[PDB]
């Protein structure tokens, strides 16, 4: 859907802005500095998961640009494992906020925030 | 959620340059010049679907700021008129897509376009 490849880079970096948005906010929440409501949690969760399926389909061929590592391409199998894996811990997230339980939610919320830096670390530049 | 009113702008460019990406991806499709594939839209739909809801929260009040006009503020209840009538403008186009209708899609799509650019006309600095 790209007409050149900077217009992939300029979806996947808003795709991640609201990625940060989305998860950060729940930090003063998961920490109980914000009260808790469930079905606030759940609705909010519900966009993280729309908006953490998106940016994988804006890193196709020729899309090098931003601040994504080559790594990205020639190591693409690898890459996806990452996303993957992201996008598995997104589920686990999405589960602990369906049932509303908060100390699932806090443990859910944190292996998704190791899996946003591991993925930064491998593949972001600096 | 947001820190400082620039959060908010910087949310809400980004949830419009996603939006003009997964609105702007079917002209094709609408005009015949790609293929419809009746799933591939009413995914792609659902999607913007999503995105369409998230800016209006990133207006709260004191985020003035980027291209977004003072009157959106001071005339907050047309304000929101225009948004909630451009969102049922993607509830019907989400009715065309979830039917599998390809006259009924451009058609809708025409009424978001629309939609859209009326609001840039009156609310979105040159
Ligand atoms: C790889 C599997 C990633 C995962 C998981 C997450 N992110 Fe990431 N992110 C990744 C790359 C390769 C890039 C650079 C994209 C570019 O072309 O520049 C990014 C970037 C960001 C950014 C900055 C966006 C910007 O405005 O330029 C943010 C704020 C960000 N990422 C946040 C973020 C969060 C919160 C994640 C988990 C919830 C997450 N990312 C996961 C790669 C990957
Ligand atoms: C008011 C009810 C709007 C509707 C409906 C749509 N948009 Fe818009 N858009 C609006 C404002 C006030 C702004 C400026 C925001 C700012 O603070 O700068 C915008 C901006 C955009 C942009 C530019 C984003 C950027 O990267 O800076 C785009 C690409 C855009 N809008 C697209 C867009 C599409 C495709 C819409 C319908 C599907 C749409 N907008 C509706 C206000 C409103
Ligand atoms: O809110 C965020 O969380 C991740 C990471 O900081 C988790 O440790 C990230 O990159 C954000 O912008
Ligand atoms: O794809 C887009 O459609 C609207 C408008 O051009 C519709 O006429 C807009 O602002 C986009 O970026």
């Amino acid at each position: 859907q790209f007409a050149k490849p900077e217009d992939a880079v300029k979806y996947r970096q808003s795709a991640f802005t609201l990625m940060a948005s989305h998860f950060g906010r729940m930090t003063p929440v998961v920490k109980g500095q914000a009260p808790y409501d469930a079905a606030q949690i759940k609705a909010n969760v519900e966009v993280l998961k729309t908006l953490s399926a998106l940016p994988w389909a804006a890193f196709g061929p020729g899309t090098e640009g931003g601040d994504a590592r080559p790594e990205i391409w020639s190591d693409a199998a690898s890459f996806k494992q990452k996303q993957q894996a992201f996008q598995d811990n997104i589920v686990k997230l999405s589960a602990a906020a369906d049932a509303g339980d908060l100390d699932k939610l806090r443990a859910a919320f944190g292996d998704v925030g190791a899996s946003c830096k591991a993925c930064h670390d491998a593949y972001r530049k600096k």
